[PDB]
């Protein structure tokens, strides 16, 4: 039922003119377009579909469906005679190539005039979807004269000339509905594990992480980001996903640690320009989750950062751990509103205790960190947030929550600094315990260090569990041997104030791990422990891969098959000194004389240009490697606050192993 329907149109920097198979048919004020097609070689702007007045004096009379070498999709929407120019666009909304062949993305376009709606999908996403005051039905531009591929046509001459490929293309003259637009086939090369409107309600995600279990379960983990894609402070969760089917199913999220104090809300940030650093200010969150799984006890261990309401990493109090030290224990100090400082600490058993009385209060505190008196649970009124008014509003809803210590209402407030939080699971990540504080790490007067996202450590040989931390100077690793009950610190001086050091582990053979690290030298670093990270040695640099001065997470595992007969690590890292972009996987060989290791593949996760950040890497059962990925770049001021890019493709090494 199209009204029109053509394909294997080659895009080759010149235009192909359709008109007359199309404009008679063109009927009504509602239409989709559906564009299946491959650019792996795009020019920098470059229209795929035009519809124009093609006359002198009329060149702003048109509409085009138009892509960027940076991934972006948009359209123009111009009309002169009445005044209309709309421009509506999404950055890192494409595919180039996956496993060395171009991609099929499928681009679903719906003019609605009844709703006045544009709304565009790729790949089965919904990228942006506009109500405007004054609709402009796309055939009902003044004057339209012509139907191009490849180009837009404007006062008789090419415009944006394409380079890729049309495999099909059909027009309807209906708005098809979102229903309607499930049911196109796709083509993806990747799926989704976590995804706007799915159980967490977060309309963002970020910092994803894989592992895999001993039971074949693949976990992942990631930050269910609700105001937006923002870091803290914002309101974020942290939510886990399982599959037990080497990574073709997922199981639908959960929470893993979750805060009450503002409301899990579907939220649509804004991304003009004046307001997209609107940032939720008033709730706690968590950020940055890591996860490893205990042979000892067989349990699956998740730590991530807690900030209290308000707080994130540029307003915590960096002299204050948060905790008073009493003869080799710490406790959890305590603000009473309405007090100057802290007198208060929470002792054992959740006893609130007045530091200045020396005597207990009738306060406690239960395994959730919510403020009981008498036994009885003290409430507070939730915050929901909204942009009714054109900027960012952060009420009360009149719902009702348990008063936890995190919150910017309870009577009891924790130290504004950040926290490293525990929780297990027992059932392999089908629900989670109520989280624990860690204890602080490096004495009184400094705050917690920050998570490195992705997966803990845990030794072949021991049952030793390891999770890399970073501070000023330092990585700080965090050591258990009683299946996370207990923790001692290893710090590795490392040669940079302020780096957000972001370490992956593997362990190279028995006892030996090689840690590798984010800088601020465009450089991914390492150091290496050869007692099970009891100490450490001095940083190296990999030459052979770039990154930008700020730097980016680079994810690490080592593989469990030979590669060329020697034993191999895997990276994934974007790989270029532009920005978040020309994502890749390196295999290097381990040279067994010094544990020295030899890059030698690097794979193209996909385009140069196409966004690539921060990134999970998992042996799957089956000995594929599944990738979790942010495919955007996440530093980018210009690619805030998109829905739908953190992605999981499977890779084979056969698929790596080509190119040198
Ligand atoms: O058990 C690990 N690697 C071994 C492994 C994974 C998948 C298939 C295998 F045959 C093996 Cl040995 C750890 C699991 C975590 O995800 C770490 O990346 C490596």
């Amino acid at each position: 039922s199209p009204i029109f329907q053509g394909g294997s149109y080659q895009l080759n920097n010149k235009s192909i003119d359709i008109s007359s198979l199309l404009l008679d048919k063109l009927s009504g004020e509602s239409q989709t377009v559906v564009m299946k097609f491959k650019a792996d070689k795009p020019n920098s702007l470059q229209a795929l579909f035009g519809l124009s007045n093609s006359k002198a004096g009329f060149k702003n009379n048109y509409f085009s469906i138009f892509m960027r070498d940076s991934g972006e999709i948009g359209v123009e929407i111009r009309d002169a005679q009445k005044g209309i120019n709309y421009l509506f666009s999404r950055p890192a909304s494409l595919w180039g190539k996956h496993k060395g062949q171009a991609v099929e993305n499928t681009l679903v376009f719906v003019s609605d005039s009844k709703d006045k709606t544009y709304t565009m999908y790729v790949n089965g996403i919904e990228v942006f979807s506009e109500t405007v005051d004054t609709f402009l039905p796309i055939s009902n531009i003044n004057g339209i004269d012509k139907a191009t591929l490849g180009a837009v046509n404007r006062e008789g001459k090419e415009h944006y000339l394409a380079k890729g490929s049309i495999d099909e293309i059909s027009l309807f003259n209906k708005a098809i509905s979102d229903q309607e637009v499930s049911t196109i086939p796709l083509s993806n090369p990747f799926q989704l594990i976590f995804q706007s409107g799915d159980s967490t309600q977060a309309n963002y995600f970020r910092i994803p992480t894989l592992y895999t279990l001993s039971s074949g379960r693949v976990l992942s983990s990631i930050d269910a980001r609700y105001g937006g894609t923002h870091d803290s402070k914002s309101k974020i969760n942290i939510a886990t996903s399982y599959s037990d089917d080497n990574g073709k199913t997922w199981s639908e999220p959960i929470f893993a640690m979750k805060f009450n104090d503002y409301e899990e809300q579907l939220v649509y940030w804004p991304r003009d320009n004046k307001l997209k650093n609107s940032q939720i200010s008033g709730s706690a969150s968590f950020i940055d989750s890591s996860i490893v799984e205990d042979k000892k006890s067989g349990k699956t261990i998740l730590l991530a950062d807690v900030m209290p309401a308000g707080i994130g990493n540029n307003n915590a109090n960096k002299a204050d751990s948060g905790f008073k030290e009493i003869n080799g224990h710490y406790y959890l100090k305590l603000k009473k509103n309405g007090d100057n400082d802290f007198r208060y600490t929470v002792r054992e058993n959740g006893v609130v205790y007045n530091e200045t009385t020396n005597k207990p209060t009738n306060y406690t505190i239960n395994d959730k960190y919510e403020v009981l008196e008498g036994g009885k649970s003290l409430t507070v009124e939730q915050y929901s947030v909204d942009f009714d008014s054109g900027s960012l509003r952060e009420r009360h809803n009149g719902k009702q929550v348990p008063m936890n210590v995190f919150y910017k209402d309870s009577l009891f407030k924790v130290t504004p600094t950040n926290y490293i939080a525990m929780t297990t699971s027992q059932n392999r990540g089908e629900s989670w315990e109520q989280f624990k504080l860690l204890p602080p790490f490096l004495g009184e007067k400094h705050n917690g260090t920050y998570l490195c996202p992705g997966q803990g450590l845990a030794l072949k040989s021991s049952n030793r569990l390891i999770f890399a931390t970073y501070t000023s100077g330092e990585l700080t690793y965090l050591i258990s041997d009683d299946s996370g009950q207990t923790w001692k610190k290893s710090s590795a001086s490392i040669p940079f104030k302020n780096a957000t050091a972001e370490a992956q582990m593997v362990e190279l053979r028995d006892g030996v791990i090689r840690t590798f690290f984010r800088t601020t030298t465009g450089k991914i670093a390492y150091m290496t422990s050869r007692d099970s990270g009891e100490t450490w040695s001095k940083v190296s640099y990999i030459d052979g891969i770039q990154q930008t001065s700020y730097g980016t997470q680079v994810s690490a595992i080592k593989y469990s098959q030979l590669i060329d007969g020697k034993e191999a690590v895997i990276l994934s890292t974007p790989n270029s000194r532009s920005g978040r972009k020309g994502g890749q996987l390196v295999v290097g060989l381990v040279n067994k004389e010094d544990d020295s290791i030899d890059w030698k593949y690097h794979y193209g996760i996909d385009l140069p240009s196409y966004g690539y950040a921060y990134s999970a890497i998992t042996e799957l059962p089956n000995h594929h490697i599944g990738v979790l990925f942010e495919k955007y770049d996440s530093w980018s001021r210009n690619e805030l606050h998109l829905s739908n890019v953190v992605q999981y493709i499977d890779l084979e090494i056969n698929d790596l192993t080509k190119l040198e």
